[PDB]
């Protein structure tokens, strides 16, 4: 629990904001019919203009106020068009002679938008929030959302809207929404609301650098997180990790200033259990890439206190599922957290260990450590007698080059698990593809030596080869693998995505 | 058709072996209820041991020679274990008085053997045959095939078991002969015998693309390569047309004659058609990536893993469908018109070659920018695409070994397909399955299509931020077709096997398949 | 001779060569020690060591023929300076007929014998001496111990270190340039030595011609100008000639060589000079060389870092060292010997007109040649230079090349590595070496590598896939072209330029020439 400092101004624990602006905005869904009221603020509507590429901006929704309405005439808002993500907002006097702001917010041509297509909407309406000081914004929805996308509207609003301002030495307190058939979208604006702090909570600790976030702050972080929301939790230290055997895991951590920890968090519904599930994020707290040192350019070092994204995930969908009480369920949330280091301490190529399943593994690459420490993890999961394991870990730079920055990768041994990961990603919007696990690939980890190879010498496809590996760990349960290492990190903002949270948590409750 | 030659040593045609020894192999299927005659040469029974993970060879078939089953009998063979790819030779003399070799290739403890694993069975195979003068193979099945399978097992042997010399003049091997005989035994025989012929077909049509790709690039270039085709559409009888520079010109196929520039071989567009005799109910345009060498042009292939020695195989496209033309062409399928389409040209380095930044227009009136030269394959194909869609098609499949980058998504085994209709990307699937051609779907985000947004022309060849190149690729191809079904099957990754530094042909078997079901 | 083609009318046509230099007009006198030396005009240098003695005290001991000179290098004056190797010093005094005389000494270290690097260490510093001094003769006295060889050598090194190539300056000629008239030699057991100075003066020639060749940049010297120049130096001497064209290399089928030729603007021409003695011919050997003028590289463009693409108009470094042979037998005309002089020469460039990575190629002998990189070219050409020779009938075939840059990896810069299929020509070779003073050391053809050489298609690999020795690869690869003769290869990849002096040795011609001689 005592964070470990080289000098008195070394942090001990992570900033955390958990009261954040967001939650204290007041939400109003109304429907279209009966007319839009423009009283204050800004009000925006979402416009597209099927098959007309660039088309002009037509407003269809009645408007309860004359100046308003005479700006909102065709002859004025074909002046524009409705390229997505471009728009104009301009400042009036209503009828009331009270200044108010009215534009729109282009959605192109094509009637359904994919989750891209409406996270550029919502950029393009934070970017007018963050230009003005408004106590109110009001969005118009003349295009067509499912219950599903509307509360990824509001997720993303609300993420995306929120500055995070920690380590730096006024919001909206009205949003609302005028939508056909309101009453049906009613119901997400509170789920959203807590999808969003799940992933903003993600996002927190991914930010957080790794002197403030080390695998002793973090595990702290995790215990203050299960007290707030009433889980059991166990954080499992070295001695009993070797207790545990857990020789890859420890191994990892060898070199670090950092003794590791195993986070252990469970919810568990007051019912009958009907389904236990185990949630396995990788927490690497800075990956260094230890003796393999991230040297090569492109390696981006720099980025590597994102390497314990697949943690936070974890971590924040303990927060919807603490929050939203699924019944019927046993929840597992676990990381084997720690930070791989250079150091006379430090394990090195070349070096044959043991993990706690008794399987002897040879180090081919000091910066293949993720699979290491998933790998004792997998066994502890495992031996918890769940139904479904899935683990979720930023694990293989070549993601970037299979499926790039928008998707992650899904792997696993259970078509009917993957299934369902699937369909989670439909229902959260945060998207994944099914990648294969090649068997044909297996014979490349077979050591000369040890039991297994860590690493493949002559396969480039590492994120199956990774997946082989990970696979030798789980025995006889459902087990499915989220390789997020290219969506984890928005790379264009500067800043993570707290991506899987909202995945994990969809799958869990649905 | 006069293939240029800067000196008189210089190649003005491919070598193709039409006639293989595997073409003399006379094949006959028996049914194993009647028993096993042992009478000469080589008999090699297949069998497994269900369960148990290196049991036991049981030899469970009749085998009509009092000697030889009391040799296999289940004490003298329990020494033997059927561990995938084992093999054992065996010598004994027959009722006859004879002498006789028996043997057994061991195909595990799993009774549904993969793909990959007929291929390791397959393999044990032909290494019994490799350094052993013998006129006849006989074949006992003791597993379980289905049809597609046991055709898969035929194709296989007849591909593995076959060397191409095409290009060794010194250096002979001498002791190379090849059976004249191939027995085989299965359950139900009378299912199985007519898979032969069609393995035999498919072999060839894998076995001839195979022969365009492993032919270098003096040989094979886009004059021969077009000249190619047209012999093999003469002896099949296909309608065939070969456009040169100045019909290209004039459908303005911008894009792939820049990328032709700087080669002395002048740009060969080959078109070969099948047609069925009845009804068409069906119209398909198979496009096949074919640049004969690939150097990268100004964007040379210089840096550190680019692989240009083996550039020449970057028309493997063009050979999987050449290859599919033969098979189609001899199976003749009813229904159907089928159009085989290459933009064939040479990528090199120049004062004439094309440049980074150029801005060329494309047959359809898209400009293009040019970002990377060594993006080349993406801009015939545009072209390519385009022509297909004028000839109002149900159905465009291109295949292409199109990015490195296939080799970090599915590697080495598993080609990848995109596309821009469901439909037909299941029966590219469905074609994989029973091709035994393994294929796995891969997505075309949309939303990288902005990072091909170009600041002067119509769009950009490559993108400026994303390193997901086989999705790009894939993004911009989608671009040159307007409004028919589409699919691209990537097989940068898997056309060459790098273990036995050989071509695989891959997507011969693919695109025939796919033709057939359809 | 054959038109050099141009791209614009201010392309080169021929390369320079100067042939009358500056050290031809130099008037050698050697005497006797025991005479005593007169010292007069000029400069006069002593070579003194101290055996034994490191940094010992300078001690002249030679008799000199004046009182005030003999006063002033006595010991009690000289003992201030020391013989530290490279070391000098100048003096100057009015001599017995009150003119002023220049003096002074090159130190020659503490150990007796002298290695080839330690005499030109030596060298230099006298070099030193007579630049920025404008002398009308130098006077050099032995006062250490030397055989015929070195003492030969030395003068060689004087020669060709002292000479400066000045055909590429224009408006930044050396103003103050003004070379001596006259070398003074006083030496014990003169007569004996008298042999060496004009053997040394022609393989000076030899080596500085083949320098010119090295160091003239390749749009001066290319296939068409080296091959003319080859035929100018071939009527200057007398030999017989002939240069094969493109149509005469494709009757000869030469496919590896003409392949390396396609990408470039001017047409392949192989070099045949030949000497043949009046007498009785009792050996016949054809020496081999390199030819490329430049290597680029090809499609496997050098662009790697290291990889000194604008080094290589010294590709061509081992048709150098032949023709620098040519010009010293041709000179010296030795009996009982019939020498070939053999160059395939061409050029390595990018075109849509290059040969590629992955083709196959058919070479003179039949055997066909995957080419897995065009930048190992020099082995291609050499293949059917080789076929060539052997064809030829005689008892050695040699070649020299700047095949590898792994030699920098094995021998370094001093010493050439050579290879071959015959331990007598080797050791040949080797003794060779011995009274050449041009250093080379023996590397083995490692057998166990030549199955990495094997092609699936063709009937051999240009390259290894996984081989890394490829000083060793490539003369396994070489190998394969010579059937039945005995046979050596001289790699100079890392030998021929001399980096530090920014120009070539011409490395080798001493060598072969000792070779051709000593048999
Ligand atoms: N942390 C993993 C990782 C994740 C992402 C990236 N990466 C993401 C973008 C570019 N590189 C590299 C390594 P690892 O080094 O494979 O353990
Ligand atoms: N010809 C394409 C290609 C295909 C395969 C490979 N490649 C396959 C294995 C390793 N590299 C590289 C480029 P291109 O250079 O992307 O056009
Ligand atoms: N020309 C040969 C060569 C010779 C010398 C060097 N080299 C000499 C010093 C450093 N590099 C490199 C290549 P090649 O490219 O191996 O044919
Ligand atoms: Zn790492
Ligand atoms: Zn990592
Ligand atoms: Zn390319
Ligand atoms: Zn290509
Ligand atoms: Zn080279
Ligand atoms: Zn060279």
């Amino acid at each position: 629990s005592e964070v470990p400092q080289v000098v008195s101004l070394d942090p001990t624990s992570i900033p955390i904001e958990y009261n954040t602006p967001i939650h204290d905005i007041k939400v109003q869904v109304y429907d279209i019919k009966g007319g839009c009221n423009v009283e204050e603020g800004l009000t925006i509507f979402l416009v597209n203009n099927p098959g007309k590429e660039n088309g002009p901006v037509k407003i269809s929704s009645k408007v309860n106020d004359k100046q308003v309405s005479e700006f909102l005439k065709d002859e004025n808002m074909e002046k524009f068009n409705v390229k997505l993500g471009t728009s104009k907002h301009f400042y009036m006097f209503n009828d009331n002679k009270n200044s108010v702001a009215v534009g729109y917010v282009g959605c192109g041509s094509v009637a359904d938008l994919s989750e891209a297509d409406m996270k550029r909407v919502v950029l393009s309406l934070v970017t007018m929030l963050h230009d003005n000081k408004l106590s109110k914004l009001t969005v118009v929805f003349e295009i067509n959302v499912d219950k599903n996308l509307f509360r990824f509207f509001l997720e993303t609003l609300f993420y995306e809207y929120m500055t995070d301002e920690r380590f730096k030495s006024e919001y909206i307190k009205h949003l609302g929404v005028y939508i056909n058939n309101a009453d049906t979208y009613k119901e997400e604006v509170e789920k959203a609301r807590v999808y969003y702090f799940g992933t903003y909570y993600a996002s927190q600790l991914i930010a957080a650098p790794s002197n403030y976030c080390n695998p002793v702050s973090l595990s702290n972080a995790a215990v203050e997180l299960a007290q707030k929301l009433n889980l059991e939790y166990k954080i499992l230290g070295v001695k009993e990790l070797e207790e545990l055997k857990m020789g890859a895991y420890l191994s990892v951590g060898k070199g670090s200033m950092y003794p590791n920890k195993f986070i252990h968090l469970t919810y568990k519904s007051k019912g009958d259990v009907k389904k236990k599930i185990a949630l396995v994020g990788k927490g690497i707290t800075f990956d260094s890439g230890g003796y393999n040192l991230k040297a090569a350019p492109g390696s981006m070092i720099d980025l590597m206190k994102f390497d314990m994204s697949g943690c936070a995930a974890v971590l924040g969908c303990a927060y919807c599922v603490g929050t939203l009480k699924p019944e019927n369920v046993e929840i597992h949330f676990l990381s084997a957290v720690c930070e791989n280091m250079v150091s006379k301490n430090s394990y090195r190529p070349g070096d044959i260990i043991t993990a706690s399943n008794g399987k002897t593994i040879e180090v081919g690459n000091t910066d293949a450590e993720g699979r290491l420490t998933l790998a004792d993890a997998l066994v502890y999961a495992e031996k918890l007698g769940v139904d479904y394991i899935v683990d979720i870990a930023t694990l293989t730079g070549a993601m970037l080059y299979s499926l790039g920055t928008s998707y992650a990768g899904v792997f696993g041994n259970n078509e009917e698990l993957i299934n369902k990961i699937l369909q989670s990603s439909k229902t959260s919007n945060e998207p994944v593809w099914w990648l294969p696990i090649i068997n044909e690939y297996r014979a490349t980890l077979n050591s000369k030596y040890a039991d297994i190879n860590q690493i493949s010498s002559s396969v480039k496809a590492s994120s199956i080869v990774a997946s082989l590996f990970l696979k030798e760990f789980v025995q006889n349960t459902a087990w499915a693998h989220i390789d997020i290492a290219g969506v984890s990190w928005n790379f264009k903002a500067r800043k993570p995505k707290g991506f899987g949270v909202r995945l994990l948590t969809e799958f869990v409750l649905n």
